[PDB]
């Protein structure tokens, strides 16, 4: 589909560069890690370049030989079910197909995955070995970065024992450098002025399909209503008009939306840095060759850029307060920010504990460590993009083929930081009132699917907002009976914490259960007696008959929601079911459950 750039072997030839890191990202980790270790290439007297893999054909790997003390370095994360990320899916196609020979070919991958994971950094892994088949020699060890502990600590740890290598063995040896240029603009014409879209200038006042990430559609809210009794935590039920777009859905998909950053935390990092956040400007890539002339749409002002454009939340990585230690004049605070980037010792601990675990965001530090003054701009280049929120559409087109429903937990709470952190997109869309409230948003198609059979049997594992996906999967089914169609058993396995407090879509349930679209509500209350219940629970008090619905009612079992432990818990019981009425040995059970995932009848939409 994508029109791919001309070689980029040809354009390492011409621009000097000996060494080119590509990354697979969904969400822009493995991208930050490539422009890292694009930049370190300058510190050992090499020259490199970060690309993404969907823009260039991967087949000139085989022509990268014909460049002295040539390398190529891919920092993978894996994405769904061990599968590439959207940009590396071609890339992933063509390693399974081609043939080429890559002899002369050094390579070192670094993947980004998470051990909670079913399968663990599978395109990392994949890549890594694929390369070897074809021929390619591997110049140091393959990186198994795990976001469950500190991808951030693992990515150093690896990036320090690299380029070390990289140095031995193509004999080289190993000062503030900037990416951009600040060009301030006088007196320019607002419509060539970037106020937040993403994509083409001025495409969010004059919207035109198709819409996608890159030209999303601004959907309007029609609704947006408290869905916890309540008062412990906010529960929100969102409606998003996607009437004329054009945009086609099913249930089991996911809707991306892009928020907005708090505004009155965008004020005070301008206040505390001194600046004028109205500032009309432009960073331009001091590199006229690169296809990223900006870090972002460009030109805008300061307040847009930190606003919809850039991160300003979450925790910085080691590398931007590495980069940021210059700017602070008392020499202990410089020291600490220098020594956040250390592999190990205290530095890394205050790393650790007072950023990481603090959860202590761009400002917070600016304010804690009061001697860090840098200039707004730098600043600008240095923070990650503000990336898109997936939610899971809580709707049915075939019920609702206008609207796409959205089923969250606002974010809020206390950090040991010491302030109250809250979540950009759902704060964002918390605030959002039906009056019209706009949402930038694309649909990207899933594979967590109603079987295709009618009869087909289903049981759905969705405990707290992991019920989302489910209440479109319910719309459908109970669609399908109206439709005089013939529709298995379909139930819901779902849990809260108190029916009178977080009873996600109660009344829905209920009457979907009374008209028998529901042929089984079990919900867990995990908090109404002194032990907790949970959905796993009623799972083996339904043993017989669920393991009938599997065995011999071919059932497609569901499960969403937390992916830390619910999904491996609720997984582990479906282990002792197959285990008892097999009978198997657990190795056994654990087989045959990983077969029905293998057999699209075990699905999972798990978050972190
Ligand atoms: C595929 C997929 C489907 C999803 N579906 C849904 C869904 O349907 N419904 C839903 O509600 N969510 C779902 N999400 C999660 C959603 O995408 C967002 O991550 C979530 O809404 C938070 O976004 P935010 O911008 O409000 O918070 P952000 O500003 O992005 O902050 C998120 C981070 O805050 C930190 N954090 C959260 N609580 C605490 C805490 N109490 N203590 C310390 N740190 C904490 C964590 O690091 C968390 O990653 C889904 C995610 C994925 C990937
Ligand atoms: N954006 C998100 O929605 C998002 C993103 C990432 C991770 N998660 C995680 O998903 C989980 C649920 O979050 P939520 O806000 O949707 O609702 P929640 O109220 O935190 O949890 C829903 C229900 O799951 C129960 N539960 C807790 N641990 C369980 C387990 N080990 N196995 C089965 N059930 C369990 C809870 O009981 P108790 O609370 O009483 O133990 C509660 O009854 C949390 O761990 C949350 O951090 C959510
Ligand atoms: C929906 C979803 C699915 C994921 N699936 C996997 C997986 O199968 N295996 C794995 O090792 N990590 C998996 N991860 C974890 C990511 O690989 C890890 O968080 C990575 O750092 C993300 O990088 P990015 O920001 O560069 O896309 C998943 C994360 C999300 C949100």
């Amino acid at each position: 589909p994508p029109v791919k750039e001309s070689s980029f072997v040809e354009k390492m030839k011409k621009t000097g560069r000996n060494i080119i890191v590509f990354y697979g990202s969904q969400t822009g980790t493995a991208e930050e890690f490539a422009n890292r270790l694009s930049k370190d290439a300058h510190r050992y007297g090499m020259r490199g370049m970060s690309a993404d893999p969907e823009e260039y054909d991967l087949a000139d790997l085989s022509s990268l030989p014909e460049i002295d003390k040539s390398l190529v370095v891919f920092c993978m994360a894996t994405y769904g079910e061990g599968d590439p990320t959207d940009n590396a899916q071609d890339f992933y196609d063509w390693l399974q197909e081609t043939d080429v020979d890559l002899t002369g070919v050094k390579f070192a991958v670094f993947g980004l995955g998470n051990k909670t994971y079913e399968h663990f950094n599978a395109m990392g892994k994949y890549v890594d070995q694929r390369l070897e088949q074809l021929g390619a020699q591997r110049i140091f060890e393959l990186g198994l970065g795990d976001d469950d502990g500190n991808l951030e600590e693992d990515f150093i740890t690896w990036r320090e024992q690299f380029w070390p290598a990289v140095c031995e063995f193509f004999g080289v040896e190993a000062s503030s450098i900037r990416q951009y240029e600040l060009v301030v603009h006088e007196d320019m014409d607002v419509a060539k002025v970037y106020t937040g879209e993403m994509g083409r200038l001025k495409s969010y006042e004059n919207q035109k399909p198709p819409f996608d990430a890159k030209n999303p559609f601004l959907a309007a809210v029609t609704a947006n209503r408290k869905l916890n009794q309540g008062t412990e935590r906010h529960l929100m039920h969102l409606e998003l008009d996607i009437s004329d777009s054009k945009i086609r859905y099913e249930s089991g998909d996911h809707v991306a939306v892009y928020p907005a950053n708090d505004s009155a935390l965008v004020n005070q990092i301008g206040e505390i840095l001194g600046a004028d956040l109205d500032v009309i400007m432009s960073l331009n890539n001091l590199d006229e060759e690169s296809n990223k002339k900006h870090p972002f749409p460009c030109p805008t002002t300061y307040r847009t850029a930190l606003t919809y454009y850039l991160d300003i939340t979450n925790p910085p990585r080691t590398n931007v307060l590495y980069e940021l230690a210059q700017y602070a004049s008392e020499p202990s605070e410089q020291e600490h920010l220098h020594k956040m980037a250390s592999s190990s010792g205290e530095g890394k601990e205050l790393y650790l504990s007072w950023v990481v675990e603090a959860r202590r965001h761009i400002l917070a530090i600016l304010q804690d460590y009061p001697s860090l003054r840098p200039p707004i701009d730098h600043l600008c280049e240095l923070l990650p993009r503000l990336q898109a929120r997936y939610y899971s559409i809580a709707s049915s087109s075939k019920v609702h083929p206008n609207s796409v429903h959205i089923c969250a937990v606002a974010v809020e709470y206390e950090a040991k930081s010491g302030r109250v952190n809250k979540g950009v997109a759902t704060s964002w869309l918390r605030a959002k009132e039906p009056a019209r409230a706009l949402v930038p948003m694309f649909v990207r198609k899933s594979q967590f699917r109603l079987p295709f059979k009618s009869t087909t049997p289903v049981i759905m594992v969705g405990p707290g907002t992991g019920i989302a996906p489910f209440m479109g999967f319910i719309q459908e089914r109970a669609w399908l009976r109206e439709q005089g169609k013939e529709v298995g058993e379909t139930l819901l396995y779902y849990g809260c914490r108190r029916s009178d407090e977080d009873y996600l879509y109660r009344e829905e349930l209920a009457r979907f259960h009374k008209d028998g679209a529901l042929t089984q509500l079990n919900v867990a209350f995990s908090r109404e007696q002194a032990h907790k219940v949970y959905v796993q629970h009623l799972l083996k008090r339904d043993r017989e008959h669920l393991w009938k619905l599997i065995h011999e009612g071919g059932a497609h079992i569901y499960v969403c929601g937390d992916a830390r432990n619910m999904a491996k818990d609720v997984q582990n019981t479906f282990y002792d079911i197959v285990a008892e009425f097999g009978p198997m040995e657990h190795t056994q059970a654990v087989d045959y459950v990983k077969k029905l995932m293998t057999k699209g009848r075990y699905s999972l939409d798990v978050w972190s």
